[PDB]
């Protein structure tokens, strides 16, 4: 699957949500370019208003465009389970407020990188910094710990994102997450490692739709 990431791959998210019961769709395009760890994505609410702020969106919103170094190449999962894929699923769970269950196929359809995403939140505050919109449009750097999950073919991991409040404080958004394939063949199973992240939000100026422009990149290191 490594093969396949050589060069630049076009990218497309669908995510559809429900939130406390405020159904919205997202639609990104983009490229990615794991050589650079680097992904340029385009998103658009095509329902109307987002719901929830943008910046809780981004972990759920294709980790195989990480930069793996090459003395870690033999750790690289998400690249091993291509073209057929991978689900990946999650549990992001915000301190005194809701959570989000995350059901993803990550896969090839044809040329292009497709992520397709169920999201389902729950037990949220109305008045919370999620649904009251208190967060910050921005993403601070952060790492993903990943081990292996030898019993289903695959990887968990663990991580902690820090959303910036207006009024200063953080809203930690707790982030526990699985990652099978999709086909019955071979993958890469890591050791112990993690990804170092970095990503910008911004806007297009032209677009009037609600919408987040984003520029990621993710390098794994831990390995030596
Ligand atoms: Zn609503
Ligand atoms: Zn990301
Ligand atoms: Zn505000
Ligand atoms: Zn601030």
């Amino acid at each position: 699957g490594e093969e396949l990431f050589t060069g630049v791959v076009p990218i497309l998210v669908e995510l559809d949500g429900d939130v406390n019961g405020h159904k919205f769709s997202v639609s990104g395009e983009g490229e990615g370019d794991a050589t650079y760890g680097k992904l340029t994505l385009k998103f658009i609410c095509t329902t109307g208003k987002l719901p929830v702020p943008w910046p809780t969106l981004v972990t759920t919103l294709v980790q195989c465009f990480s930069r793996y170094p090459d003395h870690m190449k033999q750790h690289d999962f998400f690249k091993s389970a291509m073209p057929e894929g991978y689900v990946q699923e999650r549990t992001i769970s915000f301190k005194d407020d809701g959570n989000y269950k995350t059901r993803a196929e990550v896969k090839f359809e044809g040329d292009t990188l497709v992520n397709r995403i169920e999201l389902k939140g729950i037990d949220f505050k109305e008045d919370g910094n999620i649904l009251g919109h208190k967060l910050e449009y921005n993403f601070n750097s952060g790492n993903v710990y990943i081990t292996a999950d030898k019993q289903k073919n695959g990887i968990k991991a663990n991580f902690k994102i820090r959303h910036n409040i207006e009024d200063g404080s953080v809203q930690l958004a707790d982030h526990y997450q699985q990652n099978t394939p999709i086909g019955d063949g071979p993958v890469l199973l890591p050791d112990n490692h993690y990804l170092s992240t970095q990503s910008a939000l911004s806007k297009d100026p032209n677009e009037k739709r609600d919408h987040m422009v984003l520029l990621e990149f993710v390098t794994a290191a831990g390995i030596t």
